[PDB]
């Protein structure tokens, strides 16, 4: 399904290239322009463990998701992530743990050491 086919065809947008973040683009956006390090992002997301099952949505709350980007205000590899999409983009990424929540995951619902999977709409940007 998509985890795998992330795995198998994903693009590594890492700057170390070691497939920490990778990923596919399942719908364009529109207008060519990325948001800027400090613009504030405004997200849809669904996030699915390896085992396929749900950990977290931003449908749970019926709102988006909002944050500034590349502030480490979410884990890296959104931050990595979300900056290569344009408006109105959806993508698939599939984040190791070392771009996630790592060792100490954030339990119950992440593992220790989890590999995650989202799909990710960038509803909008602004700068600050």
């Amino acid at each position: 399904g998509a985890p795998a086919t992330v795995t198998e065809q994903g693009e590594d947008i890492t700057s170390k290239k070691d497939r920490g973040v990778l990923k596919i683009v399942k719908r364009v956006g529109n207008g060519e322009e990325t948001p800027m390090i400090g613009d504030k992002v405004y997200v849809h997301y669904k996030g699915k463990l390896s085992n396929g099952k749900k950990f977290d949505s931003s449908h749970d709350r019926n709102e988006p998701f909002v944050f500034s980007l590349g502030k480490g205000q979410v884990i890296k590899a959104w931050d990595i992530g979300v900056a290569t999409m344009k408006k109105g983009e959806i993508c698939h990424l599939l984040c190791k743990p070392e771009y996630a929540y790592g060792s100490a995951g954030s339990l119950p619902k992440i593992p220790s050491n989890a590999t995650l999977f989202f799909e990710i709409e960038l509803l909008d940007f602004k700068g600050e």
